[PDB]
């Protein structure tokens, strides 16, 4: 009821615990579950919810055939209660569109959806369930944004957007909203070469986004934002623990201000918590495919170009499929520090499990513990063969 | 919590953005979705909802066979959350009946449903979820009303009703309600020859309804209402951009106070925002069939009998089916002016897609932007062949 | 928030309008609708709801075979929103049992359910969602009650119960509860010979119940209750318009203090509003079967043993099935007088439509209008053949 | 809104009445009902709810094959409204895990779920819908807890946990939480030899848990807790009415401080209300199988090693299956004493009804009456043959 302010620092991440899990495609085999992809989690002052881009069909309906494709008039951003499946009957539509981001500012929620053809797309910014601002395509080639939650600090919420090429120079802007209205915007600055899909968090009045260079880097771009001054910088993560996918095998020395060459024109959405000795990177286990997921503690990963892992945790075993991951935190929990959390998307169907005609996913989420807890692995758990 | 007053004027409509979309018949192929028709949208001070006349069946049930017919004992007015499908489990029944209108007055909602045989029909007016007033048929031939939201101004809400012939002179009355009770009623005055289905909005303490002459005019009737004085007038739209369907091809000169001859005994429910230079008309693209939908900016359309389009926007392409459209606005949004919005009904099944035995629809809604946004088209999206 | 008091008299019933309708068995053919019977309606200060005794199955499930039988461990009293079908997902269970009654007292709701074997049954009285009092069988032969709403007056709510024979003398008691606790109880007094299923209402601090003599009368018993004094009397309705079913054809002269002979050992639950010149009786049209339903205005029906109809209204045509009916009113509506209302149960399945193995129903409800409205008939509307 | 305090004593249990019943597997044959097991009931200050460990599937889906197994990544603790079935659409997830307990403290709810492999498991304690404390396995062999509600007294809520062998010495600890944080913990003391599954209640500021010795006793262990002093003791029940299953036939003399030999390495979760002359024990009727359930009044059962039944009540007949039972009470009901209540789990599927591939259950619950009520039996009621 007054605007939230990033007042705390992160607690110390010594291991991760299960927070939420869906079992969406399992239950989906016999329930009216919606086909989704590009999920994320976001919290209000009184509840946290699971979010995704709907495809406008149930998994078992006939229109599910074809949902490998990313953009269409039948997609929407829906939220549903924590750890329940996206069900036709329990979801709330936030806005109509095929790219999105959302964050609550302490007083109410801002949601952003984008739709259009590839060359004549637009964003409309919803604040308190109503449309307030609308932005049009600047470079006329798939205007897109984060695909996970943004963060606010005393009313100002910055969002990162890219319009242009995913295979060479694009035009990225950082927009600063306050109550749904534009306060200012900046073109990208700093040394990062291409930005796609920022996964962001804040603490001690500073905002950190770990994004994806789709053009040429197996190491990830980092944008750091001042929300009072409204300025930013960008860099790449220095460490040789490369975290994008597909990617080359890990080196001995890394790169802070240039892409690491290896794979070109591809990638995945990912994240990291960067906090000096307390730094944890997440990544796929496969260097070739979106298979498995681990978390790795790599001290000073951002600055030390020779930093190697100190500790780890396996979240999905390499035989199972993962997909996109991103960061969130509940800024309204009691306690002295912010607890780090993340989700991982578990994609099922095409392109890897080609004997079905659909593509859907479930979610697993995790948050930090200061204890050293034992680990388990958290796979989707459906058997594709039941859908035949 | 005190009665709402039309205090503002319209913002400037420079283009339209997606507000809501259902994907109802797509999801309906495998979910418990109700068969509807004659939809509309209406807002409360804290939420906006989607509304329709139910048929009392799921699309995929066996009783769906036969729902081409308009009037029966199994129909009802239902509202459900914005952009969700009308589902057996998520809908709220407002009243029992086969014609309806509804509007919130700032303190609570008035809903009106009509039922009966053709010659012995009646309306009962619900205020705050309870029945308060009841009106009986005056001309004993299908007593009907708006099929979209009415509007109030400091407690008084006028509703337009026609009883009689749809193929020659009928008796139309304007009723003025305050808290569900009748304050006054008037027979139709002015030059309009036949009234059916008013689509209404208000601004600066004046109410505008664009209706359908089913008898003999391809140009539309307009009733303008003073809610303080409780009086009205009627006229036709002057412009040669004819907006009813079926209709003759557009002329060079139009008619302000007489019907334009061409098609007789037929039509569709439609709307317009009439605001001097800021005027936009909506219509089907086909002059013969309810196929496609466009919006056209036609300065001074109401008064200038030679007015031609200045700008446009395509909402449904001509290969797809549309059907009824109507106007709404959220009178309780923050900001200096009222934002114009509309819905379009996308009818599927009989009479055009004769290989199925049912008739249902979905909704698409749009609201104004002052920006010049790019366009996309918004078709229903189901494949009839999956229902065979 | 203080106890409700019957302060008003009835308005003048000049005709009846639709209030609610279910279309339950229609929608039930393809939705998860529960098998019910013995329905009724009851209102709170802020909403009115539909109520019934569940069978513990969906209409289309396999356990529906056998639901002709009245008493079992799988039945429960459920309420759901007005004019929606009893759905597995939208119903609220009030208490577990095979006979019930319920009424709100201004502060909260009292619900009573009975279960057991035929000879060792018991009632438990729930007040504010919790169990408070429990009564055991006195005559050890199906302890039963109203099967519709009771009524309260400044906290005291009387309920009528019969334990014993349905084919000769039973023991009927009137119990007076206040906050779920027993204040007093009385054995039946007056001239009525057998009581089953009271359908009750109140006005001007007096309570009227019209019940069913299952032993030997085609004319109905009437109990009148003083809730301040906590006393009652009973009589039969004087008029020759016999309203039970099965029944003999109507006579010329009737009986005030004795049963009218004709049919023995059978009947149906029914009701009447008894208010001098303003008196309306409801009944089946068939004298042999539960088919059709009409309402008949019969001045002074209670006292004049020669009273004949003055006006009428048909609610279900004789070709369709009806079943039980009962009275309710919304005691918390605005206005000077109480509006009379009623429901009728539309039974489908065994014993009359023997080609299916289940028995279920839907509801139609109606309330008074002072206007003279036109009529329509309101049948269930399912086609049994779709269930084969 | 201030912490609850166990201020009252128990009322006198003279017989038991139905409180809630599910009919879950009956309705499950044609509805989207979840596969559960290990149920229990727990109340808040304004409502009571039904709780269970989900399997992540609908009964009728294909992933139900295999749900005989107890631990996996697809299980979760869900609550749903009283006497409704656990439905995919109506359940709320409390936490992710395969062992659990929960209790409300007057201000909000604490929930505890455990997951992991058998040797590297962990608990995370949720308070007010958020994760607060996390405990790791101490003996590295299935860290488990109560499987029913815990109880609080002025903010402090003790929970009992066992880590280790279920077939010889394990390490049991009593933990005392206040607002989700650990205040203190104790290893087991007293004479009980092995603890599994405590079923607990409190009155007059003292907490009583009746548990299961899985190692070697047909008589049950009892832990009594002081929540102000935070200390406990343990004993076995003295009476020869043995209440575990499988068990030997009842003796003449019993044992207070040693296990009664007979069956080794097996058992079931059960409970008792121990209150001097007012003492009631519940048990399976079969000494060999989980079939039937009765309640038996056995004065001073805890202290008198020769105590025999005085009165009884049959809850499930011996031909039907039962399974786990446990205690609850609504500490926020009006009145002078606490009313005793219990649930019984009715297991259907494998291992006893081997012609299906799944294992699920329904619930029946009962609470005390001071009246002497008649009895009925409350079986699950599904027919397995409909699932073939
Ligand atoms: C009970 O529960 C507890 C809690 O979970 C369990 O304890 C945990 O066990 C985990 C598994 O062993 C363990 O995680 C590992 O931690 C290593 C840290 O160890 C180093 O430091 C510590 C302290 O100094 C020393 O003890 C240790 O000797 C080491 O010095 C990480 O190094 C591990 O990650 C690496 O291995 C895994 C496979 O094990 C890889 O998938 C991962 O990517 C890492 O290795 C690749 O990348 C590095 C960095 O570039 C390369 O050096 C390496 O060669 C690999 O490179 C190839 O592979 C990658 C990916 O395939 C590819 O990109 C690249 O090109 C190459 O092909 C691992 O994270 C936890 O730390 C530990 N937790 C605690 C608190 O103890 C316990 O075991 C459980 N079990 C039981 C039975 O009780
Ligand atoms: C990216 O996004 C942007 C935003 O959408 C796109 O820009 C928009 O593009 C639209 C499509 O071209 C455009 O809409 C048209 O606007 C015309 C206005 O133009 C006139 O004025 C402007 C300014 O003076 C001039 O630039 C221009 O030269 C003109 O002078 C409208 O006239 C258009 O509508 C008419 O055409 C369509 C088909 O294009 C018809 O369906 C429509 O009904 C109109 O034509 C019929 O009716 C008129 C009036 O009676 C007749 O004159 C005409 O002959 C037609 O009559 C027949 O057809 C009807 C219906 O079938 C029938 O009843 C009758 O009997 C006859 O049979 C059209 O609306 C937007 O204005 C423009 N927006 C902006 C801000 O720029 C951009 O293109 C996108 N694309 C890309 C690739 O980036
Ligand atoms: C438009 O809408 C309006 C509003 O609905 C319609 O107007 C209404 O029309 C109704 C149908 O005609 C009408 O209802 C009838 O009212 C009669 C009252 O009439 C008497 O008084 C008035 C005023 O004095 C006079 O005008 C009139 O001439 C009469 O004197 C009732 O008598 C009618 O009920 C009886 O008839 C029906 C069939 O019509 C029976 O089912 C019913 O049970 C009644 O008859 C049986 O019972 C009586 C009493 O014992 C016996 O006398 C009689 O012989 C029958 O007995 C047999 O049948 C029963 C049941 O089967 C059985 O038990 C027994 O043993 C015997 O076998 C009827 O109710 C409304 O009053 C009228 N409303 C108004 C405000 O005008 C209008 O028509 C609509 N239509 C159009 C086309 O516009
Ligand atoms: C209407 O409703 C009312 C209310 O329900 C009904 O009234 C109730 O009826 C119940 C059934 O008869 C009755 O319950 C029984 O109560 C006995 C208490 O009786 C003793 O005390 C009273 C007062 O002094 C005397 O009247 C009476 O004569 C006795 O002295 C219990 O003893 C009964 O339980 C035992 O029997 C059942 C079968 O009936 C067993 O299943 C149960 O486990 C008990 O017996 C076993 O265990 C004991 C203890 O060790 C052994 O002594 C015994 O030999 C059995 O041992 C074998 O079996 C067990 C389990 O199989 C196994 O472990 C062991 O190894 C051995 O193999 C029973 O509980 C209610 O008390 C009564 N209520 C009231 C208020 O009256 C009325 O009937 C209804 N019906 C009608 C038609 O109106
Ligand atoms: C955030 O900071 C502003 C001052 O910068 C203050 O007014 C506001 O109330 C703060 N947030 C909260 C929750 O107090
Ligand atoms: C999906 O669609 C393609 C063509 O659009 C068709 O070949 C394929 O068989 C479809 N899948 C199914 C299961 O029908
Ligand atoms: C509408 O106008 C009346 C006076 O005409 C005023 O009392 C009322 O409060 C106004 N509405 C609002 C929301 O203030
Ligand atoms: C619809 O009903 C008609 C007759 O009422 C019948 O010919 C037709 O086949 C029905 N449709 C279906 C799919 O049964
Ligand atoms: C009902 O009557 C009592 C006095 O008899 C009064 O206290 C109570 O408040 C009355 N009900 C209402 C709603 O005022
Ligand atoms: C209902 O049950 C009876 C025997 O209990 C059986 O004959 C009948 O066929 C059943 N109905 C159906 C449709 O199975
Ligand atoms: C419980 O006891 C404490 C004092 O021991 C008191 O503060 C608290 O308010 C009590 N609970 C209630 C509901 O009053
Ligand atoms: C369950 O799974 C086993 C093997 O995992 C298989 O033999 C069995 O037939 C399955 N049950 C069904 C009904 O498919
Ligand atoms: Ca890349
Ligand atoms: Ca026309
Ligand atoms: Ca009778
Ligand atoms: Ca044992």
């Amino acid at each position: 009821r007054d605007f939230n302010n990033l007042t705390k620092g992160l607690c110390t991440i010594n291991s991760w615990h299960i927070y939420g899990k869906d079992n969406a495609v399992r239950i989906g085999e016999d329930s009216d579950v919606l086909v989704t992809r590009e999920p994320y989690v976001s919290c209000d002052p009184d509840e946290c919810r699971f979010y995704a881009l709907s495809q406008g069909t149930t998994i078992r309906g006939k229109h599910s055939n074809g949902t490998i494709h990313d953009r269409s008039q039948y997609r929407a951003l829906i939220s549903w209660p924590l750890s329940s499946p996206p069900t036709v009957y329990n979801s709330r539509v936030e806005c109509i569109g095929w790219s999105s981001t959302s964050c609550h500012d302490g007083k109410t929620r801002m949601s952003i959806c984008i739709s259009g053809p590839n060359n004549n797309a637009s964003a409309v910014i919803w604040y308190n369930r109503r449309p307030v601002t609308e932005i049009n395509t600047w470079a006329r080639n798939i205007l897109r944004t984060q695909e996970s939650e943004c963060v606010c600090h005393n009313g100002v919420c910055p969002v990162v957007f890219t319009d242009g090429s995913a295979t060479g120079p694009a035009e990225t802007r950082i927009y600063y909203f306050k109550e749904g209205k534009i306060l200012k915007w900046e073109p990208l600055a700093g040394t990062a070469k291409h930005i796609e899909e920022c996964s962001c968090y804040g603490e001690r009045a500073e905002i950190t986004c770990t994004c994806r260079d789709n053009w040429q880097g197996s190491n990830r771009p980092v944008i750091r934002i001042d929300p009072v001054a409204m300025t930013h910088t960008s860099q790449y993560i220095c460490s040789p623990v490369l975290t994008d996918n597909p990617r080359p095998n890990d080196p001995t020395v890394g790169k802070c201000n240039d892409p690491y060459p290896g794979n070109n024109n591809n990638g995945v959405k990912g994240f990291s918590y960067l906090d000096g000795v307390n730094t944890w990177l997440g990544r796929t286990i496969s260097i070739a495919s979106r298979s498995g997921y681990e978390m790795l503690k790599v001290p000073n990963a951002l600055t030390d170009d020779k930093s190697k892992p100190t500790q780890g945790q396996t979240i999905v075993l390499n035989t199972d499929w993962s997909g996109y991951s991103g960061s969130f935190m509940d800024y309204w929990a009691e306690g002295e520090c912010y607890r780090a959390c993340f989700y991982v998307e578990l994609i099922r169907g095409r392109p890897n499990e080609d004997k079905v005609w659909w593509t859907s996913n479930s979610i697993v989420s995790m948050c930090s513990s200061t204890e050293f807890l034992g680990q388990w692995d958290w796979p989707d758990g459906a058997k594709i063969e039941y859908f035949l």
